[PDB]
């Protein structure tokens, strides 16, 4: 008893609960009120002709990018250029450029103009596959120009077939403005721009970048802190360049998951394990920047700490609008196997994202999030990239192609 339903889908469920990718025998999947109301293997039936025959086509959830700072203006593309050239760091910085650059750029961008630089940036996610995607603010680091950010991203997901997610990411550096004062910077995050990110409903989490040349652990703290006192979720850039201790601090706040983690330790992995806190993978930025350092996958995986996997698209480290290639390049890279990388994309994502039960597997009663593709096995995802193969996609049990 559904208003829709495909015919003939051969289910790569994700399942929690199953082995690798939860493939089963071909089913029909039935919507209601944008969710999964049934999933019934073909042999139990022998239409109405509203109902769709996919013939037998792979279907998978929808895939989650849990990390992206695709809202941004400007472009560090000629300082790269310079850089690749042979140009001091130190020149490139003292006529500002840098992450500086993105800020001021962004700062001003009107709102109108950052939606339109943006739209094309997620189109080219949702042609991959992408339902939901998750948007930091962090390039605005002024109270006002931080919510046009997140203004900016609940517009996208008003604009576009696609679900977002908002995160507060205002602690992502110290603005000139405080350059001498840190302590006060954070003071504003914590007493002004959180209560009034919250108060207009515009933050869905809170972010902060702790590092040496970012933010330490006790301010990172004193954000958290705020952060928990309107109900906000927390999560974190962490041990990307060094560990300070940060991933331990996240776990002990219940943080959705930290993200890097190129220097996480044993300890920090134990903490992450126990307070079921999600490990995001960014292999992107780990190529861009030419790291050497790999995340301890090894140990996460030993530990059975989930890991998601996302793209991290920003203009500084990570100028790549492509979720599969960053599935592609965890494999590669990270050595995760094509399936890591799946569950790394739906399941491990949608829980970084607090989403858990409502997103990431074929399961009745979660929400109707999911793709037909014309590929016959869920392992091609992680392997050939920049391909469209979608023939369907569904949000919320509606059809979004066309
Ligand atoms: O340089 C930028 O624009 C963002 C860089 C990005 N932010 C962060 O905390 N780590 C990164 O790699
Ligand atoms: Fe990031």
């Amino acid at each position: 008893n559904c208003e829709r339903v495909w015919l003939n889908v051969t289910p790569a469920t994700l399942r929690s609960d199953l082995a690798d990718y939860g493939l089963l025998e071909p089913h029909a999947l039935g919507v209601h009120e944008g969710r999964i109301h049934a999933l019934v293997p073909m042999q139990d039936l022998k239409y109405p002709a509203h109902w769709q025959d996919m013939k037998g086509k792979l279907v998978t959830p929808g895939l989650i990018d849990c990390h992206t700072h695709l809202i941004f203006a400007g472009s560090r593309a000629e300082e790269f250029e310079l850089r690749q050239k042979g140009v001091p760091y130190a020149e490139i910085a003292r006529k500002g450029g840098g992450i500086i650059s993105t800020v001021r750029a962004t700062r001003a961008a009107s709102e109108d103009q950052l939606f339109e630089l943006a739209l094309p940036r997620v189109k080219s996610l949702i042609r991959e596959g992408v339902t939901t995607v998750e948007i930091k603010s962090g390039y605005g680091l002024t109270l006002e120009d931080e919510l046009k950010m997140l203004r900016v991203a609940r517009r996208l997901g008003e604009a576009l077939p696609i679900r977002v997610k908002t995160t507060l990411l205002a602690a992502h550096a110290v603005p000139p403005e405080y350059r001498d004062d840190p302590d006060s910077w954070v003071e504003t995050i914590c007493q002004e721009i959180i209560p009034a990110a919250a108060e207009a409903g515009l933050a869905d989490a809170v972010d902060v970048f702790c590092e040496h040349i970012g933010f330490s652990l006790a301010q990172t703290e004193q954000v958290y802190l705020a952060a928990d006192q309107y109900g906000l979720a927390v999560k974190g850039h962490m041990d990307q360049l060094s560990n300070l201790g940060g991933s331990t601090l996240a776990a002990n706040f219940g943080a959705l998951s930290v993200d890097h983690l190129e220097y996480l330790d044993p300890e920090g992995i134990q903490a992450l394990a126990h307070r079921g806190v999600v490990a995001t993978l960014l292999p992107t930025a780990f190529y861009f920047l030419k790291e050497t350092k790999l995340p301890p996958v090894v140990a996460l995986r030993k530990a059975g700490v989930p890991m998601a996997v996302s793209s991290d698209i920003n203009p500084g480290t990570a100028p790549i609008v492509s979720l599969r290639m960053a599935m592609n390049m965890a494999c590669t890279l990270f050595g995760l196997t094509p399936v890591e990388a799946m569950a790394g994309v739906t399941r491990h994502a949608a829980r970084a994202l607090g989403e858990q039960e409502q997103l990431g597997q074929l399961r009745v009663g979660m929400l109707a999030d999911f793709l037909v593709w014309n590929c016959g096995h869920p392992a091609e995802l992680s392997y050939l990239i920049g391909v469209d193969q979608l023939v369907s996609r569904v949000v919320n049990g509606e059809e979004t192609l066309h």
